[PDB]
């Protein structure tokens, strides 16, 4: 019924290669923060409001056109959402997706380009609803794939093209279901990949096309698990990378795609653990890249193919460090003043 | 009425991170060879027959749920394809697109996942067929875009979601003609850039989101010309990046997304020069990563995020080099015997 410290922010690699973040203010609106060049230590745009009363994470996903798209539960616990009118233009008014729901939404393009968002209902079962045609409205109804989850939903696409949702259960265990055709609304049951976890799970597709989930167990390390063959069963076994963290992890590729994971420590610094030598390679240790953070961090490869790291600070203000050639760059103040809101903490 | 000398394979970085090329033997036959492992160095299968009779250079493109699928022109002057039943499983037969095409077929997914394919017909205009649902049959008829084209058309997608097409037109400058909107069959009259070119022309997108058009000049320098806005005109003037050339270029990206051009040289050596500090930085002068090679070289980012390059040598097999953490590695023989079945020289 609670899970680790949440992300505070959404960010994308935008069309153009700026870095992009999306977080809530104490009035409960989205407020933006974009990269005015396609670089690591760019100057920043620094906050501004899109308005709107969201009461979970806001979500920012790309369309196929490259259009921002923001997708929030509302005051009336409805899908909300707010897009790019075009690429590189201004934003749409919010608008309602209606439905009840009870979790931060995730969202995946199918390989048609149809937008396909997940979110709990009141009765704690998976519900989506999708764009009719390419990156367009209108919007399907909403409908439900069932089963009781206990965590925010994570979705990813399979190197095949279909989508595959993540959630914890009312057994605290790993679950899944997937599409069993692209772009389809043909889906597999609700299965079970067992372990334990404590944080929502985090999916990457690694560069050999397996999905590979990353949480916290319930001895606070940093669990992972993942197909043992591209877009296919069967799933490893639990394997731990260990540490004790406080947040819940974020993962991405370094551009050679060694796969990274970042999470808050006891010391309330931000701590890593990066795949040594290649994709293939062995896990490093543990190290420290300082801070004092008051959300779990969230991790994003930029134009420069370097990792870039936000989270929250004791000032409430989002601070950023990101790698160097010799190690990673000391934290810098974004300002701001950031809540979080997520739907389930 | 000529162009610089060919790249003899295609080449895709796959959907599990392998390296697969394709090429023509003596016998007229598309053959394939495929890494076994995601990795720089990996075995190769060596190559086999997926058969046919083809009058082009087999060029394979990979649909949005990841199936490979391969266009070339037949003996009759039909468009064939041929495509994996299945992401990781077997290919279908050989089948006719129809039409009349005297070019080497180019193809892009449209943001909506269907392939479109642009070729040019026996009165020299450039004309294309679409998939009319994402990486699926049946195919639309055939129709034109008119212009009067002298080399192999290039397509890309802008990162807005329109396609663009290049070719060299009768006054050997480079033309284009884009999409107005995305998946659509609205198109803009042709365009000159200017210029003269005497190969081919390499289009990439750059990680700010412009287009960017690599061709060999008059003087036989390696000649670029950018989008000065993201998806968007006007166009920089032609700047040449200097060398001589002996062949049509070819161009990747870094993994921290500095671009990078491949030609023979004077010498038939490989030659190259790169972006240096970022993909915003200054091009280095022209190195030799030696070989005598018999065809334009072929490049692309591996699931290590190196850069390999293939070529001919002088006994016609394959040859290949990528990056180490020092330099390059000494060329290897993958075997095979190719030849160059270019529909325009
Ligand atoms: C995003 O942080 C914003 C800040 O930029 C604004 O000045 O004031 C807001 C609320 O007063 C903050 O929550
Ligand atoms: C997303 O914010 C929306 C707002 O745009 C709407 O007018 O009113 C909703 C509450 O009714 C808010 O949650
Ligand atoms: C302009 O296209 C937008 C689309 O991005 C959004 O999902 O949905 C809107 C309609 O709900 C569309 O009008
Ligand atoms: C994933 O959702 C639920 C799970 O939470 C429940 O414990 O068990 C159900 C079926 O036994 C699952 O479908
Ligand atoms: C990841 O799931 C659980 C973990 O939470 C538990 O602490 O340890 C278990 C094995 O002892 C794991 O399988
Ligand atoms: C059809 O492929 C699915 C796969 O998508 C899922 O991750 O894992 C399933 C087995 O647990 C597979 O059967
Ligand atoms: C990222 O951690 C930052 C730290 O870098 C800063 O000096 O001090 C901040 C608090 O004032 C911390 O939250
Ligand atoms: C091998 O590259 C790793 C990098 O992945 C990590 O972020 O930071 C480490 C310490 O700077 C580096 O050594
Ligand atoms: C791809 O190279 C092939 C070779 O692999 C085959 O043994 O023999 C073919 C023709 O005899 C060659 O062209
Ligand atoms: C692509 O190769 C095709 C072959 O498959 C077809 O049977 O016959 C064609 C000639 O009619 C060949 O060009
Ligand atoms: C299985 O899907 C394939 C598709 O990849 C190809 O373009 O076109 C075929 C029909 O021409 C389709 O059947
Ligand atoms: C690009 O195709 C042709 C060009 O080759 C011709 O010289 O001029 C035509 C129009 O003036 C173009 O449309
Ligand atoms: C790239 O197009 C041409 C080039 O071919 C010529 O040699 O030199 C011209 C300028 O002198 C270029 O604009
Ligand atoms: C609408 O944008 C198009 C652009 O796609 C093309 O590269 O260049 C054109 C100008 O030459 C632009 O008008
Ligand atoms: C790539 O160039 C190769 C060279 O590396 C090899 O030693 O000798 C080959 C000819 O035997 C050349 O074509
Ligand atoms: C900075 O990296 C460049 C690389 O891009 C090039 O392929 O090869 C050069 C020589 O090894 C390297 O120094
Ligand atoms: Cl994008
Ligand atoms: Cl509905
Ligand atoms: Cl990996
Ligand atoms: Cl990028
Ligand atoms: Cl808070
Ligand atoms: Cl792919
Ligand atoms: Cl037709
Ligand atoms: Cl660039
Ligand atoms: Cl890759
Ligand atoms: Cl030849
Ligand atoms: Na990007
Ligand atoms: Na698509
Ligand atoms: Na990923
Ligand atoms: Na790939
Ligand atoms: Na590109």
């Amino acid at each position: 019924s609670t899970i680790a410290l949440s992300e505070i922010v959404s960010v994308v690699n935008t069309s153009d290669g700026r870095l992009e973040v999306f977080g809530v203010g104490t009035d409960k609106a989205v407020w933006h923060n974009r990269q005015m060049a396609p670089h690591t230590g760019s100057p920043w745009s620094g906050w501004s409001s899109l308005k709107g009363q969201v009461t979970s994470k806001p979500v920012v996903y790309i369309n196929t056109d490259g259009r921002l798209e923001v997708f929030a539960r509302g005051t009336d616990n409805a899908l909300w959402h707010i897009w790019q009118t075009a690429t590189n233009a201004g934003w749409s008014n919010w608008q309602s997706l209606g439905g009840v729901i009870t979790s931060n939404p995730a969202i995946y393009a199918n390989t048609d380009g149809r937008l396909e968002v997940f979110a709990r209902g009141a009765d704690n079962a998976l519900w989506h609803i999708s764009q009719t045609t390419a990156h367009s409205g209108p919007w399907s109804s909403w409908a439900s794939l069932n089963g009781v989850i206990t965590s925010n939903p994570t979705v990813h696409i399979n190197s095949d093209g279909r989508l595959e949702v993540f959630a914890r259960g009312t057994d605290n265990a790993l679950w899944h279901i997937w599409q069993t055709a692209p772009d389809s609304n043909l889906w597999s049951s609700w299965e079970s990949l067992n372990g334990i976890i404590t944080s929502d799970p985090v999916v990457i597709d690694t560069a050999d096309g397996r999905l590979e989930v990353f949480a916290r167990g319930a001895d606070n390390a940093l669990w992972h698990i993942w197909q043992t063959i591209s877009h296919s069963g069967p799933w490893s076994g639990w394997q731990s990378l260990n540490g004790v963290i406080t947040s819940a992890p974020a993962v991405a590729k370094n551009c050679d795609n060694r796969l990274e994971a970042f999470a808050r420590g006891t010391d309330n610094a931000l701590w890593h653990t990066w795949q040594t030598v290649s994709h293939s390679g062995p896990w490093s240790s543990w190290q420290s890249l300082n801070g004092v953070i008051t959300s779990a961090p969230t991790a994003v490869r930029d134009a420069d193919g370097r990792l870039e790291v936000f989270a929250r600070g004791t000032d409430n203000a989002l601070w950023l460090t990101w790698q160097t050639a010799s190690s990673w760059s000391p934290w810098i103040s974004l300002g701001g003043v950031l809540i979080d809101a997520s739907a389930i903490k």
